[PDB]
């Protein structure tokens, strides 16, 4: 991954321009972002990914770093994505799950 700013994370798995897409999170996604310090209603996708990563780590949903699975069936995140678990390595899949929870500007 790459970190172009102190509040953004990017990946070579997704086109660079796509990660600059402006989005307005729906209520659940927005709540998760603000719980780790986000202070706005519109974000670029790379910012959303940063804050959601912060949420995941703060909630201890990725304690086992060598296995690349996030376990979230009992967390708000599981309800948001509609899955009990997912791989942190499958970036298109993650983007897809996030897109379902926002409006693209
Ligand atoms: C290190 C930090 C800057 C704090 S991080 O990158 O934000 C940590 C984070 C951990 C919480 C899951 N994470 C990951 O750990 C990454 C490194 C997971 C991997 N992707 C690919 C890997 C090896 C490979 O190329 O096969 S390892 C990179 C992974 C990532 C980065 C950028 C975009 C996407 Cl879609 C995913 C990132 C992450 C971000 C957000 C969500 Cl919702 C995730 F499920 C995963």
């Amino acid at each position: 991954m790459s970190v172009p700013t102190d509040g953004a994370v990017t990946t070579s798995q997704i086109p660079a321009s796509e990660q600059e897409t402006l989005v307005r999170p729906k209520p659940l996604l927005l709540k998760l972002l603000k719980s780790v310090g986000a202070q706005k209603d519109t974000y670029t996708m790379k910012e959303v990914l940063f804050y959601l990563g912060q949420y995941i780590m703060t909630k201890r949903l990725y304690d086992e770093k060598q296995q690349h699975i996030v376990y979230c069936s009992n967390d708000l995140l599981g309800d948001l994505f509609g899955v009990p678990s997912f791989s942190v390595k499958e970036h298109r899949k993650i983007y897809t799950m996030i897109y379902r929870n926002l409006v693209v500007v």
